[PDB]
Formats: structure tokens, sequence, C-alpha cells
């Protein structure tokens, strides 16, 4: 474990999503209504799975290799595992707080999938230069979401309870800002160009991890947004 | 087919579950009511993914061989992929039965995904001390779900029809007997601390699967809960 | 890329399924309606989906080789993780047309995965004359999904508008055509008997697909069915 010199990135991965999902688990215990019930249950199974793939990189079952520029590369493909559900289930987050019509929450989960599945196909590429297709294609659909984020969520919010409004309006900065770093740590790191090393790599995916699930998850359980407006 | 000892479990499962899912198609067949057609559907599904996947390990192709132990290890790794669909098909049946608000859903669909992929991970491990490592969290989820099955769904059945609260008690500790032994028939048998082996393993599996599979939905489809209440 | 005889239909189907993406996208713009929204992001998807795995088997990511029959035989896998996504949304779109029950929604989807994937298991199968057993049962399930889409479906819409009966009835019948073709190509071609050429089974998928895709979703997506009624 201690061979691998991102081993303490992923230590501290694995533990912050571990007690970040305690947290939120008995956060959340003390939750009758209905809709709060819903952002409970989607934003604790978040870091839960971060949790169990974070474990999985550390404990050496989520690394493979793959050869591309004539070196055998460590690619961490449980972070895609993961990505692959935690980043639906954080656009549910979003979508839900908007009451977003399902046709676009389909388009947002959709785009979501494409996005997450060719980066992973990147991610296994042993063609370099077609890696960067894939970044493309899956940066378009990056590219896609965030418009949608923007362009169709936040003046739905406008027509909503001000608490929702001001979560969302918190929340999708959040998520934007956070979010688009990934293509970028992707491009620079041990995946792509190769410019920052494996260990740098690994604590800046973790950083934005922890920002992106556990950060998340405390501005949005904390308001009162994801309770129906009651007496 | 027959080089393998455990064949004739795996021929048995196959017929059984091929038995039940021809028998829960035809019994469907009379019925118009929305509500019967969902349990239906759900329950006529769960042992057809099942059928197919004991033929997948009959014919040898749900079969792998994971090296611990200085051993190559045979690991039916259809399992997991039969259980990925199958178990949370089952939760559906229990929660629709007790119209279950969507949190809960999630959480339960949520957990489940995370025993199975747990689970999983753990069979396909090859450090020997970490596959309990990873039983242990699969187990936790479980343990959630069967929290769950008890102190938020027992206490909504007795909220709705007298039809339906006691049909979902019976398929309540059917479901928490059976499902339990899971663990500890992986614990002991070839995945894990290797006491028994695989051909018995097999055996017991069938005979749980079977059980949980057929024998559940024969309670279910037998019973008038699972139609609206009409005139 | 140019190596394989087939790259040429390849290329040409991932062009078509480009534009089909970006057509639709285009389209479905200027639409506020939640109805509308629905079927656009589903249909959308549908090429989008298909580009990116098309562009996976082009660059050569989605070829796998399989031993049967004493060779080394070219399995384009790519094409079963197409079609897991986009067949069910397919057919989504239909049921979405006709207002079909959750129930039958499900029976459709879950017959669809079946289809799917043991389609994908007899693909990867290296006992030849097991490949076929799972042909057979792939085609079953396929049996089972037109059945239906004719004996559940077509009935139900009569009792619905005419606009959205008509189009159903077109979207049904092209979708019963183009979709029986299928195993058919998949038994005479690489995958099955071996009598058709790759290169011309991979003209005749890219036929059927973007028939059965972008042809499909220009009739959809012309129609006034995918309109709510309003004034
Ligand atoms: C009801 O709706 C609210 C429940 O959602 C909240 C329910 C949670 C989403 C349930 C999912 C968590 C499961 C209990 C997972 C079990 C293992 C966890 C990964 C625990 C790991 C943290 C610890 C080991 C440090
Ligand atoms: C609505 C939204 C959800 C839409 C989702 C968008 C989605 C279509 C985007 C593309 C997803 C697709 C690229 C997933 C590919 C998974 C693949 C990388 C798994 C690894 O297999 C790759 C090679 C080794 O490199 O295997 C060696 C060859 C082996 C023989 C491989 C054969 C097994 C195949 C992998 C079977 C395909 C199953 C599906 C791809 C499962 C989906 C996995 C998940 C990552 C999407
Ligand atoms: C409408 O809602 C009720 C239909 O659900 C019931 C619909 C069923 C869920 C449909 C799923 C079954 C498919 C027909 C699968 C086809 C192959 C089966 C595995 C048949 C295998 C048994 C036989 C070969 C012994
Ligand atoms: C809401 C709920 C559904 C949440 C679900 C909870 C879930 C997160 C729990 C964990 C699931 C995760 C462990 C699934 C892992 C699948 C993996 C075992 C497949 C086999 O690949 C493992 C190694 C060989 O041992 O591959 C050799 C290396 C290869 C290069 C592997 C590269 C391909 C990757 C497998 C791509 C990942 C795709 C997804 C994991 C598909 C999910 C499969 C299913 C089992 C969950
Ligand atoms: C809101 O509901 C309507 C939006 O659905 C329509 C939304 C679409 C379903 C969004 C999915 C498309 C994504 C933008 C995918 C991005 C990459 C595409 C594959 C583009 C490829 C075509 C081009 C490169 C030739
Ligand atoms: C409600 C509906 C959706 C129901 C769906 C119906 C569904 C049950 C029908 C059967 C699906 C099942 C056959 C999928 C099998 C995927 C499998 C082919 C992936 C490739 O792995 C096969 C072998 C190499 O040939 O791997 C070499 C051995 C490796 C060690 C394999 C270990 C990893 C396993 C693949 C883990 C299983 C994960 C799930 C199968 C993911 C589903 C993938 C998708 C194709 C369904
Ligand atoms: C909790 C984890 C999160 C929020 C991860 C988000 C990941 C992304 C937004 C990744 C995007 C990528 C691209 C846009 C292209 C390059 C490859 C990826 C997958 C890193
Ligand atoms: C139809 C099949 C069923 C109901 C199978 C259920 C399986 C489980 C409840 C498995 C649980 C496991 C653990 C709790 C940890 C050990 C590994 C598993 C996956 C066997
Ligand atoms: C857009 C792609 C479409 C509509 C593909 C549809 C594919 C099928 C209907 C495939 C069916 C198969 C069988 C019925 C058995 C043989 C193997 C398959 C998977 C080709
Ligand atoms: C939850 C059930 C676990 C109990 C399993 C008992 C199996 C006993 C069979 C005898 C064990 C075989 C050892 C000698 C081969
Ligand atoms: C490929 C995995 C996609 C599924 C991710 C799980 C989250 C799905 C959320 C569903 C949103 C509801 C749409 C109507
Ligand atoms: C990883 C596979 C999870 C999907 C299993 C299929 C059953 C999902 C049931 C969905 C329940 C509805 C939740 C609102
Ligand atoms: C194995 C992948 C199955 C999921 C395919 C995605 C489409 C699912 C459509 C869900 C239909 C809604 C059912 C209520
Ligand atoms: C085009 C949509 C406007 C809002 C999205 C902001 C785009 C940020 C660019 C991210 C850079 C990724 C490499
Ligand atoms: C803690 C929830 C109470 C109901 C669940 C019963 C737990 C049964 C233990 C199963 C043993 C697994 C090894
Ligand atoms: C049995 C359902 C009647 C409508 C389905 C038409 C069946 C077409 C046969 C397709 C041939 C596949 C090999
Ligand atoms: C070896 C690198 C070759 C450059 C490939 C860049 C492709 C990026 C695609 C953006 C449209
Ligand atoms: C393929 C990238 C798309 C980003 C621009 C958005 C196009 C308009 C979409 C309107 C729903
Ligand atoms: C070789 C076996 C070493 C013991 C590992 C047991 C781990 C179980 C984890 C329970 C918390
Ligand atoms: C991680 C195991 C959890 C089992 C105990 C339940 C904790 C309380 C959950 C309340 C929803
Ligand atoms: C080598 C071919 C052997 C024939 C197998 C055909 C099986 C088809 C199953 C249809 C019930
Ligand atoms: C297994 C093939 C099934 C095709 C015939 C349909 C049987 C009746 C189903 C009624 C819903
Ligand atoms: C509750 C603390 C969880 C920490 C477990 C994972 C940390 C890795 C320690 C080596
Ligand atoms: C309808 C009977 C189904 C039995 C087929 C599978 C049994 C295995 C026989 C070797
Ligand atoms: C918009 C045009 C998209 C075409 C890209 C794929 C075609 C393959 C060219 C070799
Ligand atoms: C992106 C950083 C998130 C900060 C989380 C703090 C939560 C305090 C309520
Ligand atoms: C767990 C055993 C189930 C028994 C099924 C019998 C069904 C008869 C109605
Ligand atoms: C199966 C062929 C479909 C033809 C598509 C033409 C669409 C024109 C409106
Ligand atoms: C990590 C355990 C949390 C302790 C309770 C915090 C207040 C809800
Ligand atoms: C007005 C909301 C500002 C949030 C920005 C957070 C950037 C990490
Ligand atoms: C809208 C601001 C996005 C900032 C992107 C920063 C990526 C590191
Ligand atoms: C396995 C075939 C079932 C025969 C009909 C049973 C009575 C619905
Ligand atoms: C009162 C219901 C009892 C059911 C127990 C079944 C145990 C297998
Ligand atoms: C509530 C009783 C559970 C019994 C567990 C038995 C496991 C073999
Ligand atoms: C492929 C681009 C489409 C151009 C607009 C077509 C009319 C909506
Ligand atoms: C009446 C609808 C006819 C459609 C047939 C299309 C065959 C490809
Ligand atoms: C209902 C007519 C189906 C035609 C099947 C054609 C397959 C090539
Ligand atoms: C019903 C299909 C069973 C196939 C068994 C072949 C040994």
């Amino acid at each position: 474990i201690t061979g691998r010199p991102e081993w303490i990135w992923l230590a501290l991965g694995t533990a912050l999503m571990g007690l970040g999902t305690l947290y939120f688990l008995v956060k959340g215990m003390g939750v009758s209504d209905p809709d709060a019930k819903k952002f409970y249950a989607i934003t604790t199974l978040v870091p839960a799975i971060a949790f169990t793939m974070y474990l999985s990189m550390l404990l050496g079952y989520g690394l493979t290799m793959v050869p591309f520029g004539g070196e055998q590369n460590p690619i961490y493909w449980a972070r895609y595992a993961d990505w692959l559900f935690t980043t639906p289930l954080l656009l549910l987050d979003l979508a839900l707080l908007v009451d977003a019509d399902q046709g676009t929450i389909l388009a947002l989960v959709g785009a979501d999938g494409i996005m997450i599945g060719t980066g992973l196909v990147g991610a296994l590429t042993k063609v370099y230069s077609y890696r960067f297709v894939w970044w493309a294609i899956s940066t378009a659909a990056m590219l896609y979401i965030l418009y949608v984020l923007f362009f169709g969520f936040t003046s739905k919010a406008e027509s909503m309870r001000p608490e929702v409004a001001s979560t969302f309006k918190v929340l999708r900065n959040v998520t934007v800002v956070l979010w688009s770093a990934y293509p970028v740590v992707w491009l620079i790191g041990s995946e792509g160009a190769g410019i920052v090393p494996l260990n740098i790599e690994t604590l800046l995916f973790m950083v934005l991890d922890v920002s992106a699930k556990v950060g998340f998850g405390l501005i949005l359980l904390r308001s009162r947004a994801i309770f129906g407006e009651a007496e």
C-alpha cells in the first residue's frame, strides 16, 4: 500500500468520505419529511460510493496499467466507477431542488453518462493521440451539462421559493467551478499530457472530490430548501 | 460441464428458475390491473435474470479463476451480475407493497448496490485478508437494508390495508432470514474461509436463490395485496 | 484504422450518428413543452450514444478477439454497450407515446436488457455451439418485446389521440421490421454461422442502426404527437 507515493491522499480521501458518509447518515436520522428524505438519501449515497472506490484505490484493486507512450501507465479506473454513479446523483440533487422537468433530468443524466463513459474510454485508450479525442468529446458533454445548469435551471429557480433559489445558486456555482477543474487535471496529469505527477494529481482529485461531495452536501443538507414548505 | 461436481446444482438451479419464470409469465397473462402488472413485471423478471445467470454458470461462462492463498480459486462471478439486478427488484416489490417514499426506495436500492458491488470486489480481490474487509462493508450495507425493512417499513405497513400489511410482514420475514444466510455462506465457502467446499456452497446458494426468488414470488403473486382495491 | 475493410462503414456510421445527433439537438432548442422535451431528450441521446460507440469501433477500442472454431474472431463488443442503453431508450419513446403503464414499461425494459445481455454473452462465448443457445434465449426475449408492442400497445394507442395512434403505428412497424433483422444478421454473420463476411455484416448493421435511430427519430420528432394537446 505504502509503496505508492499517492497512498497518503487515497487514505485521506477514504477517511474523509467515510466520515462524511457517517455524518450525513446520523444527521438524516431525525428526518420524516418526504422531500428531505430524498435529498438525504441522494446526498448520503454520494460519499458512501466514493468511500468504497477510494478504498478500492487505496488497496490497489481500482488500479490498472495501461500501455501508452511506450510505458506502463498507472490508471486508477475506480474513479470512473465512482463518478458514473455519483455525478448523476449530484445532478439529481440540483435537478430536484429546482423541480426540473423529466426531459431535462434525462438530458442531464444522459449527458453525464456520456461524459464519464467517454472519460473512461479515454483513460483506457492505448493510442496516445486518441486519448485526447475522447477527452474532447467528454468535455463537450460537460459543457452541455454546464449550459443546462445555467440556461435551463437558473431561470427556473427564480420562479421558485427564495430559499431554493438561493441554495441552488450557491450549489450551481460550486458545481460549475469544481467540475470544470476535473478535465484540466486529467489533461495535465497522468491520464493525459503527464506534466503533473500522479501523486500530485491524486491530491488534486481528492481535494476536488471531497469538496464536490462532502462540501456540496454540507451546504445542501444545512439548507431549509430541502424541506417542503410546512407549518 | 459435468467435470465440475457442482454442475448438478447449477443445472437444477437453472431448471427451477426457468420453470419459475414460465409459471409467473403464464400466471400474469390474465392481469389487467395496473398495480398487479407492476408486481408481475418485477417478480417475473427476477427468476428470468437468475435463469440466464445460472445458465451462464452451468455452461462455464460465469466462472473465473482468482489467485489467492497461493491457489487458483474458482469464483462464480455471474452470481453478482444476477444479484446486482435481482436484489433491487426484490426490494422494489417490498417497497411498492408498502408505498414507500421515493427517498427510502433510493436509500434501499443504493445500499443494495453497494452491498452487491462490494461483495463483487471482495470476490475478485487477490489479497486474501482484504476480501474480508469488503465482506464487512457489504455486510454493513446489508444490515442497513435490514434495519430499514424493519424500522422504516413495518410501521408504514400497519397504516395500510390489512392484506398488504400481512403479506408484507410474511415477505419481510422471509427476506430477512434468507438474505442473512448469504454472507454466512460466502464467509465459510470458497470465496472466504474455504471451510465448506464449492459443491456444497453451490447447493446452499441454489436453495437460497430459489427460495428467495421463486418462493418469495409464489407468496407475493398469490396475494390479494398486489391488486388495487376495486369493486 | 484503414487496415480493417469494414472501417468505411464504421466511419460512415460515426458520421451519420454524429450528424443525426447535432440535427436533433439543434431542432430541440426551440422546445419548451414538457412532453416534447422528454421525447427530444430520449431521441437525441440515442444517436449520441451510438456516435460514441461507432467511434470506439472505428478507432479499434470497441473490438476484441474471441477464440472459437479454432480461429481468432473479431467481435465488436461495443455494439452491445450501445444497444444496452439505446434500445431501452427507443422502447421508452414508444411506451411514452402511448402512455404505457409502469408495469409494462418495466417488462419491456427488463426483457430488452435480457435480450442485449444474452446477446453479449453469446457474442463472447468460446464454445461455438453454446453461442446459439444464447442467440435463442435473446431472440425469445425479442419476441416477447415484439408481442407486447403489438398485443399490449396497439390497442392502447387506439384509445388515445389520433396523432399519437398514427405515429405510434408507423414507429411500431418500423421498429418491428428493423429490429427483427438484427438476430438474422448476427446469426449469419461473424458472430454466428460466418456465412456473411464482417465487412458486409458491418454495412448491414450500419444501415439498420441509422434507420432504427436517426430514421426513427426523424419520424418521431416531426410528429405533433410528441406535444401535449395545447391551445
Ligand atoms: C443513459 C446514459 C447512461 C448513457 C451512457 C453513455 C455511455 C453509452 C457512454 C459510453 C459507455 C461505454 C464506453 C462503457 C464502456 C465500458 C468499458 C470501458 C469497460 C471496460 O472494457 C474495455 C476493454 C478493456 O479496455 O475490455 C476488453 C474487452 C472486453 C471483452 C469487454 C466486453 C464487455 C463490455 C464492456 C460489455 C459492455 C457493457 C456496458 C458497457 C456496461 C456499461 C459500463 C459503464 C462504464 C457505462
Ligand atoms: C446507486 C447504486 C447503483 C450505487 C452502486 C454502488 C457501487 C458504487 C458499488 C461499487 C461498484 C463497483 C465496485 C463495480 C466494480 C465492477 C468491477 C468489479 C468489474 C470488474 O473489473 C475489475 C477488474 C478485475 O478484477 O478489472 C480489471 C481492470 C479493468 C481495466 C476494469 C476497467 C473497467 C471498469 C470496471 C469500469 C467501471 C464501470 C462500472 C464499475 C460499471 C458498474 C458494474 C457493476 C458491478 C456495478
Ligand atoms: C432489468 C434489466 C437491466 C436486467 C438486465 C438483464 C441482464 C441480467 C442480462 C445479463 C447481463 C449479463 C450477462 C452481463 C454480463 C457482462 C459481461 C459480459 C461483461 C464481460 O465479462 C465477461 C468475461 C469475459 O468474457 O469477463 C471475464 C471475467 C471477469 C472477472 C468478469 C467479472 C466482472 C463482472 C462482469 C461483473 C458483473 C457486472 C454486471 C454484469 C454489469 C452489467 C453489464 C451489462 C452488460 C448488463
Ligand atoms: C464526485 C466526483 C465528481 C463531481 C467528478 C466529476 C468529474 C468530471 C466533471 C469529469 C470530467 C472529465 C472530462 C470533462 C473530460 C476528461 C475526463 C473527465 C472524466 C475527468
Ligand atoms: C436472489 C438472490 C439474492 C436474494 C441474493 C442476496 C444476496 C445477498 C444478501 C448477499 C450478501 C453478501 C454480503 C452481505 C457480504 C458477503 C457477500 C454477499 C454479496 C454474499
Ligand atoms: C439502435 C440499435 C438497435 C435498435 C439494435 C437492436 C438490436 C437487436 C434487436 C438485437 C437482437 C439480437 C437478438 C434478438 C439475438 C441475437 C443477438 C442480437 C443482440 C443481435
Ligand atoms: C447458514 C448455513 C450455514 C451452515 C452450512 C452448514 C453446511 C454443513 C455441511 C457440512 C460441511 C462440509 C464439510 C465437510 C466437507
Ligand atoms: C449509467 C448509470 C446511470 C444511473 C445513475 C444512477 C442515478 C440515476 C438517477 C435517475 C434520475 C431519474 C430520471 C427520471
Ligand atoms: C446498479 C443497478 C441498479 C438498478 C437496478 C434495477 C432496479 C432499479 C429499481 C428502481 C427503483 C425506482 C427508484 C425510484
Ligand atoms: C441495463 C441498462 C438499463 C437502463 C437503460 C436506461 C433506460 C431506462 C429507462 C427507464 C424507463 C423508466 C421505467 C419506469
Ligand atoms: C458554455 C456554457 C457556459 C457555462 C459553462 C462554463 C464553461 C467553463 C469552461 C470549463 C473549461 C473546461 C476545460
Ligand atoms: C440491525 C437491524 C436489525 C434487523 C437485522 C437483523 C440482523 C441479522 C444479522 C445477520 C447476520 C449477518 C452475518
Ligand atoms: C410473436 C409476436 C408477433 C409479432 C412478432 C413478429 C415476429 C417476427 C419474427 C422475427 C424473426 C426473428 C428471427
Ligand atoms: C499526440 C497529441 C495529438 C493531438 C490530438 C489532439 C486532439 C484533440 C481533439 C480536439 C478537437
Ligand atoms: C455539444 C455541445 C453543446 C453545448 C452548446 C449547447 C447547444 C444548445 C443546446 C440547447 C439545449
Ligand atoms: C487473513 C484474515 C485476516 C483478518 C481480516 C478480518 C477483517 C474483517 C474486518 C471486520 C472489521
Ligand atoms: C452502517 C450501518 C448502519 C446500520 C445502523 C442504522 C443507522 C441508523 C440509520 C437510520 C436511517
Ligand atoms: C454447432 C451448432 C450446434 C447447434 C446448436 C443450435 C442451438 C440452437 C438452440 C435453439 C433451441
Ligand atoms: C418467452 C417468449 C414469450 C412470447 C409469447 C408471449 C407469452 C405471453 C405473454 C403475455 C404477457
Ligand atoms: C472512520 C474512519 C475511517 C477511516 C478508514 C480509512 C482510513 C485509512 C486508514 C489507513
Ligand atoms: C423448461 C426446462 C428448462 C431446463 C433447462 C435447463 C436445465 C439444464 C438441463 C441440463
Ligand atoms: C460532423 C462530422 C462528424 C464526422 C466525424 C466522424 C467521421 C469519421 C471521419 C474519419
Ligand atoms: C466548496 C467548499 C465547500 C465548503 C463547505 C463548508 C460547509 C459549511 C456549511
Ligand atoms: C421460503 C419458502 C417459500 C415457500 C413458498 C411456498 C409458496 C406456496 C404458496
Ligand atoms: C426506416 C426509414 C426511415 C425513413 C426516415 C425518413 C424521415 C423523413 C421524415
Ligand atoms: C460522525 C458522527 C456525527 C455525530 C453527530 C453529529 C451531530 C448530528
Ligand atoms: C454566490 C455563491 C458563491 C459561491 C462560490 C463558491 C466558489 C467555490
Ligand atoms: C465559471 C468559472 C469556472 C472556473 C473554472 C476554474 C477551473 C479550474
Ligand atoms: C409452467 C406452465 C404453467 C401452466 C399454467 C399454470 C396455471 C396458471
Ligand atoms: C409470520 C411470518 C412467518 C414467516 C417465516 C418464514 C421463515 C422462512
Ligand atoms: C431474524 C432471524 C435471522 C436469522 C438468520 C439466519 C441466518 C442463517
Ligand atoms: C446540423 C445542423 C442543423 C441546422 C439547422 C436545421 C434546421 C433546424
Ligand atoms: C403504415 C406504416 C408503414 C410503415 C412501414 C415501414 C417499413 C420500413
Ligand atoms: C412483421 C414483418 C417482419 C419482417 C422481418 C424482416 C426481417 C429481415
Ligand atoms: C432452455 C435452454 C437450456 C440450455 C441448456 C443447454 C445445456
